[PDB]
């Protein structure tokens, strides 16, 4: 429909340019005919999501490397993709002309962008927040009479949470994660530092805390928004440390345990909201599994529990398998969801890097390393953070997908938005991932699945430099010969007739 206008800002790729008057979008979404298949296609020397099609072959012949989808052998379904609507994400937004916000939000929300389902929304003010409230600031006041949102919620969060969902014609899941508490209910009295909640699980702090949750979902249902899911806390590990900087709000996992066997389950199970859904964690992979063991193993708490929510540090290595793999191993029905994602937070690297090839391999990678160990979905931080990747108010900034500059009122599609987009344009709420076999040693990622309707996507990653040919092969339906060239990203499409 509209193609991406490229800009260089010295890194190794572009960034797609849009303003009041132009962004890059797709036309309606259609399926390849039959015996057709779709390949969309980004890569490092420029190409964003272009579209080309092919025939799906009969036949075979060659020694090169071929992938075998394995449609019969099944693993999770998916929930979706999005990503994060903080104080930061709001401000940057309304900060842009009406037509421009227009634009930035149909990128992520509408099927002429990439058809985000997810929104996570913090409850009440985080590290980007430009302010540090809660939603029930006034000491002592247990029965949470003075719990109200603020205009971060009314003025600027919720009014943008229903342009997106006006925009989408999927319809989109809102998750909410809190980061502290009231400084009243805490034993350092402040919303940073090493602080958890006074008393023990079961007791008036508690369920007061637990109260709050549903004074939460009460106040955004008045504002005719409901909830999918909510997070026990968000990054309960970082208020258990000395000098932990921003809001937070400590629980070892004995405590988080207890708080949702005791306060946090029932009191949601006992409210209007009781279909809420109850995801642990909400922090880093290498608390798992562990945290998950401790939590889980307690029928009381057991019975609360949905899923587990991680985040994925991408600037950090840590192992997969021995924490998502051994995780979905002891805990196979209790579903893993990852709830943050960043980049861009070492402070020793631009927290922006405008065009950053590099990052979006990392976010694609992950992405896919995520769906292979059972993941149900995927959610990206901040939806848009200015150019120095804020604001922030401790100075904690990070990349994100959408960069906005309004001396320009302009804003700047990353790669990260691209590689984002190869996976939520195309994998539905519901999809399942499906086994997808080499038939030789290889550099690619790649995964597989299959929409609700039966057809087929399959995403392949080269990270390497090197131009791979391959083929697909769909035992029911024939052959994809195609090329992954180095430093690609492909998303191909198919109609299945058996
Ligand atoms: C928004 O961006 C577009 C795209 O760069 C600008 O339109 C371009 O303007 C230059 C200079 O006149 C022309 O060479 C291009 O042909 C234009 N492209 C298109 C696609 O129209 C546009 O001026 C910008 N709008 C605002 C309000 O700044
Ligand atoms: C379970 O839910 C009910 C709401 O149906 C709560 O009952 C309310 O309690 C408040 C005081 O806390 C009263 O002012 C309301 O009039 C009550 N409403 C109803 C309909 O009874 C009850 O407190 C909840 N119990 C919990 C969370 O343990
Ligand atoms: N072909 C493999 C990758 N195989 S995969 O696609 O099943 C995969 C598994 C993961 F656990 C995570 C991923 F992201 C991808 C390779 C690629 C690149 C260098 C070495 C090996
Ligand atoms: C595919 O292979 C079979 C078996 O040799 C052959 O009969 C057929 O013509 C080949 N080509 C096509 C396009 O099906
Ligand atoms: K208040
Ligand atoms: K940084």
């Amino acid at each position: 429909a509209r193609p991406c206008i490229p800009k260089s800002f010295g890194y190794s790729s572009v960034v797609c340019v849009c303003n009041a008057t132009y962004c890059d979008s797709f036309d309606p979404p259609t399926f390849p005919a039959l015996g057709t298949f779709s390949r969309y296609e980004s890569t490092r020397s420029g190409r964003r999501m272009e579209l080309s099609m092919g025939p799906i072959q009969a036949n075979h012949t060659g020694t090169g490397l071929l992938l075998t989808l394995q449609p019969e052998q099944k693993f999770q379904k998916v929930k979706g993709f999005g990503g994060a609507m903080t104080d930061a994400a709001a401000l940057n937004i309304l900060a842009l002309s009406p037509p421009a916000q227009n634009l930035l939000l149909k990128s992520y929300f509408s099927e002429e962008g990439i058809g985000y389902n997810i929104i996570r929304v913090p409850m009440a003010s985080c590290d980007f927040s430009i302010r540090t409230y809660t939603y029930a600031d006034t000491p002592d006041d247990f029965q949470l009479h003075n719990f109200s949102l603020p205009e971060e919620d009314t003025k600027l969060k919720i009014p943008l949470i229903h342009r997106a969902l006006q925009l989408a014609q999927r319809p989109v899941s809102l998750l909410a994660s809190p980061w502290t508490s009231p400084t009243w209910l805490k034993t350092n009295g402040a919303v940073n530092g090493k602080g958890s909640l006074k008393g023990q699980p079961g007791d008036i702090y508690h369920q007061t805390w637990a109260r709050y949750f549903v004074k939460f979902l009460d106040a955004y249902a008045e504002h005719k928004l409901q909830f999918w899911a909510v997070t026990a806390e968000n990054e309960p590990s970082a208020g258990l440390l000395s000098g932990y900087p921003f809001q937070c709000l400590g629980f070892t996992p004995e405590h988080q345990r207890d708080f949702i066997a005791r306060d946090l389950g029932p009191t949601l199970a006992n409210s209007t909201h009781h279909n809420v859904r109850l995801l642990m964690l909400d922090d880093q992979r290498l608390l798992l599994p562990h945290w998950a063991k401790v939590v889980l193993t307690d029928p009381e708490a057991a019975k609360y529990v949905h899923g587990i929510a991680v985040h994925w540090y991408l600037d950090f290595l840590a192992p997969a398998k021995a924490t998502l793999g051994e995780t979905h191993r002891l805990f196979p029905n209790t579903m893993l969801f990852a709830s943050e994602a960043c980049v861009g937070s070492k402070f020793w690297e631009q927290s922006v890097r405008l065009g950053s090839w590099d990052r979006g391999m990392q976010y694609s990678h992950s992405i896919i390393t995520n769906l292979l160990y059972h993941v149900v979905g995927w959610t990206d931080w901040n939806l848009a953070l200015n150019p120095e990747g804020g604001p922030n108010w401790v100075r904690n900034f990070v990349d994100s997908p959408i960069i906005v500059d309004i001396t320009k009122d302009t804003f700047y599609k990353q790669p990260m938005f691209y590689h984002l987009g190869h996976f939520s344009k195309f994998i539905p709420e519901g999809s399942q991932r499906v086994g997808l076999v080499a038939s030789q040693k290889n550099d690619l990622d790649a995964v597989a699945l299959m929409h609700p309707d039966g057809s087929a996507v399959v995403v392949v990653l080269n990270r390497s430099s090197k131009d791979v040919p391959l083929t697909i092969k769909d035992p029911a339906v024939g052959f994809l010969e195609t090329i992954s060239p180095g430093y690609s990203i492909h998303t191909y499409l198919w109609r299945r007739q058996h």
